[PDB]
This record gives C-alpha cells, sequence and structure tokens, in this order.
C-alpha cells in the first residue's frame, strides 16, 4: 500500500491535454514542476516509478528521466531488461505490482495520456491528482484529460502564474476516504460564556454551504479567493442595515482583499466583468473629466443612474446639468481644491494636479513614502453627486522596481463596484508602473463598510458556487508617452475564461 | 493512560491565587470557565475528577459539584462513602489510581491550591494547564500558584476580556513530548521553481528566532500579536532601503492590523508604553492646536525632533518660529483647508471643521457610510513641518450602538508611531463613542509603508522576546459636555502590568 498520483497538466475548459503527439503548449515551469513532484521522495536510497503509454513514451524521445524508473504500458513493446531505468508491462493493473511487492519503489506516478489517465481512475487506482491548469483554449486538441470523478475534491489551488502571457494553475485533488484537539475546545467554551463579548464570535467563520469551494481549506493560494471569501465572510457576520438608497444591505467592518500583478491581472473569473467599462471610467477618471455623457457616449452607463435629473435634484443639485457628476475622480485628482462651476469650464492649470506630481514623485524620488492620491475633499463633498468610494490611493516602489498599491475603500458595493475597484486600481497601477518605468507588483484594498446589497443575494450566492478559474493576462499594445494617452484598443485581454455573467441592478 | 489537567486562575506578575482562605477577586466569567472546562466530556457515561486539597475543598463550602467527582487531598479527613460524589485520598500520587484502574472516570483536573499544585508539578503528574491569568497585583495574596516548569510551552493565548474593570486572559500550556502533508510539500516546490513570481515567497512566514511566543502557532487570539507579528513579518521580508533621513529601515507595504476596544484597551504591555504623551498628542490634535510648544509645556517632547530649527530650515522652512509644525493634524480635523498664517494667529471659524461634522453625523446619521475624517491635504502639505502619518480615518456605528474605527497610515514606525497610534486613535474612538453616546468596538489599523528603523532593531528584537500580558482598562472618569474638555485627569487606566519600557531614539 502506497501511493498513486496522477501529474497531468490540462485545459481549463476543454481539458486538452496533447495534439499530434507532442503538449500543445510549451510551459517551461511546468516541466520543471513535473521534475520536482516526481522526484520528491523520503528515501535516499528509493525511486518513485512514473507509468506511462507507449504513445507518450514516444514523445519523450524514448529516454529515461534522472533519478527515476520509468514504467511503460505497451501492448507491443519488447519487455528488454538491459535498461534498469525503463520497464514495460502488458497493462495498467499488471503494472501496478510493484506497491505490494517492489519494496524498493516509494512513490507511484501516473502521467501517460489520455489512455492511462482514463484507465487509472475507472479502476479507481488513483489517490491524488496534480492538475495543472492551462489558460489555452482557442486551439485544437487531440488527446483530454478525463472528468475528475466526484470521489476526488479539491484541496489546493495555487496562484495564477505566468509564461510567455499564458495563465497558469496548479491544483491538487484527493480522494475521499470513509466518514490542537483541545484549542479548539477551549475557544469554543470561551465562545459560549462570552457571547458577542468575544471577537472571534463577531467575526464567525463562514459556514460550508456560504464557502467557495469549501473542500480546499489550508491551500486557498488563488488570489480570487480574496474576493470570494470576502463574500462568504459578509454573508456570515453582516448585520442587516438600512442607507440612503431603499435597498438595505448586510455590512461588516475593516476588510481588506490582497491581489498579485506581477505574474497575473486580478479580474475575476467567476463571473464575466465588463472589463471594458472598468477601462472607460479609468481614463475618465485621469483625463480630468467630470461629464457623465462622455461615458454615456462611449456606451458606458455606469454612472448614469447617480447622473439622473431626478436623482440630482432629489440630493440637491438641481441646478446641476444632466449628467454633471461634478467634483469626483478625477477631479480631485487633476484640479484638487479648485473652484468648480459645471463640467463644461476650461480647468487646464487650476488646482493641484496630484496625478502630474504623483508621477513625477514616483520617477525622481521612488523610495519616497508620500505616494499619496487622495479624494476625499471636505470643502467639494457638497458639490459632489456621490462621495468617493475608493477615497485615498498610495504608491510603493519596491527594490525590484515594482509599484506596488495600496487603496481604503469607505464604501463597497461588493456585488458591483469591488469587481470594478479591483480591476480598475489594478489597471492604474499598471498605466503608472508604464510611464514611469517600473513593472506591476502587489495590489491591496482596505474596505471600511463591505457589504452586499439584499437584491444581490441569490445573484452572489449563484457565483459562490463556481469553482475559481486562473487569472487571464493583460498587456499594454504600445509604450505611451503621457499617462492620459492610453486608448481601449491599447489593451490586450489574454486568456479570460470566465463564467456566465451575472446580471445585478445597482442602487441608485 | 487518560489526561490530567491543571486548572488555575492566578495574579499575571506574582502568580497568586487566593487570600485568607479565599479568592483575591470574584470573576464570574472564570468560574463558568471552570464549569465548561471540567465538564467537558466525550463519553456521556463518564466523570470528570477533580482534585484539591482539603482547605480548598473547605473554601467551595464541601458541598459536590455537579456531574463531576470531586478527590479531596487530606491527611486527616474521614475516607467516608456515603457521598458518591465526593472521595477522600490520603496523598496526591495514591490519588492517581483513575489512570489505570477506575474505567469510569475520562479525565482527571488538578485545581487544589498550592500544596497540590505544586506537588502535582514536582511529580511530573501533569500533562496540560489551564491558565486564567488576572490583572490584579497591587492587593494581598497568601497563597501562590508555583512557577510553571521549562517543560511546558505555551500553546494559546485568549483576546483580553474584562470584568468589572479587570482584565484577564486564558491561557493553555502543554508538556513538550518527543523530538495537509502534501499541500505544504507542493507549495515549496512552487517556491523552488518562481523565486520572488511567486507572491508567496514575498511574503514569508516568519521564522522562529523572531516569532513571539513561536510555541503559540494556532492560538494567537491576544491582538498584541496583530503588533508582534507585524514586527516579525518586517523583520523576515523587510527590505532594506533609504528615506529621507540618515536611518535606513527595513520596510514592507500593505499590513493591517486589529484590536479589540470592548473588554480591552489595545495598549502593549511587552514595553512600558508612555501613556500620558499619547493623551497629550491627542487632545492636542482635538482642540485644533499646531503650536509646538503647547506639549513641550506639559513635558511632552515627541514633536521636538521635527520641530528644531535646525530642522525646519532643512526643509525649507527656516520662515518658520521654533516649534510652529503648521498646518497638521488637528488643523485639517479642525480648519480643513484654512489659511494658514501662523501658530499664534487665531483660526477660529476659518477652515472646515471635520470633526464638529463628524460628531454631528455620528449621532445622527449612525448607518452614514461617510464618517471620514481626512488629514491629507495636497494644497497644505508644503507648508506641514511633517506630511500626515495617519492620513484618513474613518467610523462606524454597529446595531448594538458600538463605535468602530479604521484608519489608514502611510508610513508606520513600528518601533515609535506604531504603539502610539494604536492608542491615540483608540482612545479617539472612545471618546468619540461617550460623546456621541456609543460604546467602544474594534479599531482596524491599514498600514502602507510598515517598516523598522535600523537603530530599532536591538530593541525590538528584545521587546520580541517577551510573552504578552494581558491589555489593561482605560475608562472615563466623567462625561464632558464638548469632546475638547477631556483633561488627563479625567482617564483611569486599570490593569496596566507591562514589561520594563524600552528606549529608542527618533529618526529626525
Ligand atoms: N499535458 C500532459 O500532461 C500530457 C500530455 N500527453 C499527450 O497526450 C498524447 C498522448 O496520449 P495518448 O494519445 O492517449 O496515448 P498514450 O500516451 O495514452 O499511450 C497509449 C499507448 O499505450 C498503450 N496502452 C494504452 N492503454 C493500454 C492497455 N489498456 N493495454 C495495453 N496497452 C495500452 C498502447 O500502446 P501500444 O501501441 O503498444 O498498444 C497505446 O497505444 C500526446 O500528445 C502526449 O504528448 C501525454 C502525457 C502527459
Ligand atoms: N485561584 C484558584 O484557581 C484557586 C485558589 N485557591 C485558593 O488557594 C487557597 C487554598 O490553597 P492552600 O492554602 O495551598 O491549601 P490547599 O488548597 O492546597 O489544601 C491543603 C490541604 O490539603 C491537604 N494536603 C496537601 N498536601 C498533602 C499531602 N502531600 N498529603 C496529605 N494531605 C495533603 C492538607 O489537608 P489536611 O489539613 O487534612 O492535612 C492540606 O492542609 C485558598 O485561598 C483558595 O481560595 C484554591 C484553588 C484554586
Ligand atoms: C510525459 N511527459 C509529458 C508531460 C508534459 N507536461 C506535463 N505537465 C504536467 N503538469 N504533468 C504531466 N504529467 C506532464 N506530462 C513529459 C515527461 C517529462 C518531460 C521532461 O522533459 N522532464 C524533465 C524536465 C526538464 C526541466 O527541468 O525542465 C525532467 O527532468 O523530468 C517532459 C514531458
Ligand atoms: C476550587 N475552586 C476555586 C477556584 C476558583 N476559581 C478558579 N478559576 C480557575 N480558572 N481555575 C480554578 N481551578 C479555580 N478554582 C472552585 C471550584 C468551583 C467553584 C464553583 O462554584 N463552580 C461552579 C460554577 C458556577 C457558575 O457557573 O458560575 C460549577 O458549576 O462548577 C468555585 C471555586
Ligand atoms: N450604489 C452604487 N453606486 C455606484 N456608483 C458607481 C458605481 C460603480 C458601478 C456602477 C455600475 C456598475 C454596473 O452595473 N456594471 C455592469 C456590470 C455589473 C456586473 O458586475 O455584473 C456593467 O455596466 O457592465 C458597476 C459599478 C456604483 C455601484 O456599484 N453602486
Ligand atoms: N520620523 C518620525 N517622526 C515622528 N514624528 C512624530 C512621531 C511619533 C512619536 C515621536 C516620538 C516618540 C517618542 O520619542 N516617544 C517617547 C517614548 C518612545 C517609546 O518608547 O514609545 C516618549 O514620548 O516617552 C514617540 C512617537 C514620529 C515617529 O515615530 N517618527
Ligand atoms: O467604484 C465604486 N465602487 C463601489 O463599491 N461603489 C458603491 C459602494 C456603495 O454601494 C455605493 C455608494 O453608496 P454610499 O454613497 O452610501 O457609500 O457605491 C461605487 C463606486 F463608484
Ligand atoms: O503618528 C505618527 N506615526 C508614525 O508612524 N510616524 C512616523 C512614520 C515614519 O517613520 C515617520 C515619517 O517619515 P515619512 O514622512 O518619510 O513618511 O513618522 C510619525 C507619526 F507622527
Amino acid at each position: 500500500e502506497k501511493n498513486v498520483s496522477i501529474v497531468v497538466a490540462a485545459s481549463v475548459l476543454s481539458s486538452g491535454i496533447g495534439i499530434n503527439g507532442q503538449l500543445p503548449w510549451s510551459i517551461s515551469e511546468d516541466l520543471k514542476f513535473f521534475s520536482k513532484i516526481t522526484n520528491n521522495k523520503c528515501d535516499s536510497n528509493k525511486k518513485n516509478a512514473l507509468i506511462m503509454g507507449r504513445k507518450t513514451w514516444d514523445s519523450i524521445g524514448r529516454r529515461p528521466l534522472k533519478n527515476r524508473i520509468i514504467v511503460v504500458i505497451s501492448s507491443s513493446l519488447p519487455q528488454d531488461e538491459a535498461d534498469p531505468n525503463v520497464v514495460v508491462f502488458r497493462n495498467l493493473e499488471d503494472s501496478i505490482e510493484n506497491l505490494m511487492n517492489d519494496d524498493s519503489i516509494e512513490n507511484i506516478f501516473v502521467c501517460g495520456g489520455e489512455s492511462i489517465y482514463r484507465d487509472a481512475l475507472k479502476d479507481n487506482f488513483v489517490d491524488r491528482i496534480y492538475l495543472t491548469r492551462v489558460a489555452l483554449e482557442d486551439i485544437e486538441f487531440d488527446t483530454y484529460f478525463p472528468e475528475i470523478p466526484e470521489t476526488f475534491l479539491p484541496v489546493y489551488m495555487s496562484q495564477t502564474f505566468c509564461t510567455k502571457n499564458i495563465s497558469y494553475d496548479f491544483m491538487i485533488f484527493e480522494k475521499q476516504e470513509k466518514k490542537l484537539k483541545s484549542i479548539d475546545d477551549t475557544v469554543d467554551l470561551l465562545g459560549e460564556i462570552f457571547g458577542i463579548r468575544k471577537m472571534g464570535n463577531r467575526h464567525k467563520f463562514p459556514k460550508e454551504e456560504i464557502y467557495n469551494t469549501p473542500s480546499i481549506r489550508f491551500g486557498r493560494e488563488h488570489y480570487e479567493f480574496q474576493y470570494l471569501d470576502l463574500l462568504s465572510r459578509v454573508l456570515e457576520n453582516g448585520a442587516y442595515r438600512e442607507n440612503r438608497t431603499g435597498i438595505s444591505t448586510y455590512s461588516i467592518f475593516g476588510q481588506m482583499m490582497r491581489f498579485d500583478m506581477r505574474e497575473s491581472f486580478p479580474l475575476l473569473t467567476t463571473k464575466k466583468v465588463a472589463i471594458r467599462s472598468i477601462f472607460e471610467e479609468l481614463i475618465w477618471f485621469i483625463k480630468g473629466d467630470t461629464n457623465g455623457n462622455h461615458l454615456i457616449e462611449k456606451k458606458v452607463y455606469i454612472w448614469s443612474g447617480n447622473g439622473s435629473k431626478e436623482y440630482l435634484e432629489r440630493i440637491g443639485l438641481g441646478h446641476r446639468e444632466e449628467n454633471d457628476l461634478g467634483p469626483i475622480y478625477g477631479f480631485q485628482w487633476r484640479h484638487y481644491n479648485g473652484e468648480y462651476k459645471t463640467m463644461h469650464d476650461d480647468y487646464t492649470g487650476v488646482g493641484v494636479d496630484q496625478l502630474a506630481k504623483l508621477i513625477e514623485t514616483l520617477k525622481n524620488n521612488p523610495k519616497d513614502r508620500r505616494h499619496i492620491l487622495t479624494a476625499w475633499n471636505p470643502s467639494a463633498l457638497s458639490q459632489m453627486a456621490l462621495p468617493p468610494c475608493h477615497v485615498l490611493s498610495q504608491y510603493y516602489v519596491t527594490n525590484d522596481n515594482c509599484l506596488s498599491c495600496n487603496l481604503y475603500q469607505r464604501s463597497c458595493d461588493l456585488g458591483l463596484g469591488s469587481p470594478f475597484n479591483i480591476a480598475s486600481y489594478a489597471i492604474l497601477t499598471m498605466m503608472l508602473a508604464q510611464v514611469c518605468g517600473y513593472e506591476p507588483g502587489e495590489l491591496a484594498i482596505f474596505i471600511g463598510d463591505a457589504h452586499i446589497y439584499e437584491n444581490h443575494l441569490t445573484q452572489l450566492k449563484e457565483q459562490l458556487s463556481r469553482t475559481p478559474r486562473p487569472f487571464p493576462q493583460l498587456k499594454f499594445k504600445r509604450k505611451v508617452e503621457n499617462i492620459e494617452d492610453f486608448k481601449w484598443e491599447d489593451i490586450e485581454l489574454i486568456g479570460y475564461y470566465p463564467y456566465p455573467t451575472i446580471k445585478m441592478d445597482m442602487a441608485v
């Protein structure tokens, strides 16, 4: 009784693994992953066996792998004993003789194509699966990886990596079996004595029925869980509260999310996020614009709700034009403390150009601690059609010339605003990184009133049922002179294979 | 072979447990803790044995405890078999015949005073310790709890609680024995392939030699660990970087801390924090003052460094008076966007009184999401002697009438500034809570440039060697009409028993 693991690199959707006797891709780090998993052993005087089919044995040049014993499953290969690092068996069942008899073998690994993968799962020989999901689907395949049986459950999902603009994950699947210990009891008993006085009870762990992929307990490395587990945490501890709109929310205070931008782009995969509208809003801010029609003219109606004549007169802005949102994001960025008249006037030169100073400070004094771009100005809050949600952001240049970003958000619509704020400030960091000459780094979002609107409950609960997929890659097609020169055609979204879009109405 | 645990509630320093045949305090929740700990059993048809001395047996009225068998260790009590829930033995060793003979007993608990505690530890009969540390030490004791031997190591430390303004902790100590498994290996191998491309390697777990009380792995509930583990994370991942001063730091980006204020006060115990100077700085901000002499007149020299004539002329403020810090904290609070002349002029009425609007909004509109108090004003940054470190703060009223606080900090001097910012915004939250009529809630601090100055290394490593003690209680002695009426004599610090103060020089 030893371990029998499966190592495979399959496509994210169709689970393709090969085409015309070779791989559909060339990822160097994945092969190194195959090296270390198949070499990882405990006994020095032992070797791991790698089982593969003849067609696969041909694909790897018919040459042995160092420090490993290759087991070829071929119906017509000569069982020659000359090579001690390569042995041939007639069928897969008879080849699993090393478990009980061959004590010189520590672990067993299955990695030999569809015919061996499917036969190893249909006969219940497998104990664990090492799946390398690759974000490639608009190509051709002829050999696929079988559907993972119900007996297996994911226990680990690595962060999204990148090689030649190709995103990929690393997952572990374990087979279900049958059916520190004192610390958990003492914390529970303290939770029974102090009701909500103990802070642990105020932040209860999300229940299994609202935890996204609850089988992955200790291996929640994928940074989309930083958003999906916040949804779960709100569903568990959110207090039903009212607000300025008629749609009440479930709200918790003081939450944070953390995303990687070096090897991926934090665009959610559990729901098709309108990436174009995110950009057009961001470049709208950068340009210094407050005209709400300029987004509607580009078929982006995100600010149409808070920019209706009925809404502005309702909040005391009847003198304002239809979509004159007022000094908001992109007016405190480019013209801070500037006397706001209307959205048609020329504001060139007035105010404090924070973005310009931010860019110039990022390149002249990178290790400066004051790379701050704020939007909360109490003098102009009364003029705003909606006070800023993402109020203040700070930027950081690491020693390896990477640009990280921190953002504080006073109010976070986890249904709609959060998927936008994650991608919006990710693109803004990448934009700042290119103009300043650095690489994208990490993105951390600090949240105050993290909430879910009550009409988003059935929708977001559906989103939590979708096991996430690797983040896509976002690369720019050209280097721009100034930051405002970016256009939608300059962005290339690579490997975005999300779940179907989810409709949720905005609370005006 | 079953488990033998000891349950004790001792004072935090001298470990006193009794005086004149009774307890030195009256904490109801502690007795309820003793109830659930001694009753926690797995078998329905089994009872836990509670061992105690005669003097202790007298202290509890000589009456049995429900669902439990009390074992009295007395040299001259009659071994009466009339009561089946109380049995008497002559010595402690002979009383431990429940391990091998009486299978009707599941667990054994030692809880019978000094004479039984010392004999149970000197003879190595104990397997686990349930310690309830109480923050009372300036009273009299006559019975103490023996010092925990080196064979025991702490594995859990609960959050600081409160009963009648008495702070107390719950800890677990386990005796050392001799000397999921696949997920950790796969993450390690991914760390060998991707160097710093994998985000996990940029946030490596702190090594044991810099982890405060590294024996407490899964039970780091005490929220002083939210600060001590930030020190460890900086020591592990901090990049050596320069700054505006000559003292280089080790800095990491995007960290957060979370403290409880309902049942405790987040004043660090691993170092004697100058609590008075914290208050005088805070009330200085609230009053709207920017005159540095008003703190020096009260023997508070924290802002003396950034207010020397040599420093102001060094940063381009030679025209400024000796300690005229300029529009800083407490001038953007009370007079935001107010044209700052000097520190002697009258600024009453000018600017935007954020604090006044914040107070008025906190009680009139509690579920508002705009309870924000900012200090980052780009128009006046050049006039400031030092840009704001704690830039923006947001406040939140829960459904149970508690006031929580969020704070974003752009730069964090973990040696000096951080212990002050934790207590300063804790006091400010409590002050706002009393004036508005709410109770203190949670305090979350979000940090950008969390760093340690290199001249603080020997000191902070010393601070990490001190296992923390329960937080003290801070209560106000009177209700004030306006928030500015607070005085140092109005604050009462209850149960603060910290480790000796640690001297660290400020980087000017
Ligand atoms: N992405 C990835 O992780 C991997 C991808 N691949 C790719 O998959 C493709 C190859 O897989 P595939 O097409 O399925 O072919 P296989 O690799 O599964 O090899 C099949 C051969 O093995 C022998 N064989 C298989 N099953 C039996 C059996 N039950 N009894 C006796 N002999 C058996 C036969 O050899 P014989 O002719 O002697 O009868 C058969 O032709 C290639 O493109 C390869 O590159 C391969 C491995 C990993
Ligand atoms: N804070 C806490 O968790 C607890 C506090 N306490 C406090 O501690 C105080 C009492 O403890 P303490 O003063 O140490 O007295 P003890 O509770 O330890 O009881 C001592 C008695 O037990 C008997 N005894 C002890 N050792 C032996 C032995 N080796 N052989 C035979 N008999 C023995 C003797 O009884 P005899 O007279 O018959 O010889 C002795 O007088 C009280 O104030 C009590 O409130 C007690 C328990 C818990
Ligand atoms: C059978 N096969 C196809 C193949 C390709 N990619 C995969 N990727 C994964 N995740 N899992 C597999 N089973 C897998 N199999 C192989 C097997 C070994 C090598 C190989 O070259 N291994 C070298 C790797 C060289 C290097 O370090 O990059 C080794 O040392 O083991 C390539 C393809
Ligand atoms: C021996 N002793 C002294 C005493 C007091 N406080 C302690 N506190 C701790 N943490 N540990 C002890 N061993 C301890 N012992 C005792 C024992 C039981 C009760 C007691 O009244 N127990 C009731 C508790 C009643 C209630 O629920 O509040 C029970 O149901 O067990 C009081 C003092
Ligand atoms: N109460 C409230 N006011 C807001 N003002 C501006 C925004 C940002 C915003 C506005 C609209 C959408 C929106 O409806 N977007 C959809 C996609 C919705 C989705 O994520 O499925 C789209 O326009 O394509 C998203 C963010 C916003 C919000 O979320 N909530
Ligand atoms: N570069 C820099 N500038 C600062 N300006 C104001 C502060 C906050 C500050 C300043 C001085 C002290 C200080 O010296 N405090 C000592 C004790 C220091 C301590 O051990 O905590 C005291 O006031 O008694 C503490 C915080 C501060 C800081 O930390 N770093
Ligand atoms: O970028 C945005 N992100 C976001 O989360 N919101 C949502 C948060 C909240 O649901 C609403 C503002 O409501 P309130 O004014 O009460 O904070 O806007 C809006 C944006 F423009
Ligand atoms: O309340 C404070 N908190 C704090 O952390 N600092 C430290 C942080 C940093 O070490 C220094 C400011 O340096 P810089 O202006 O380059 O960010 O002041 C100062 C305060 F007044």
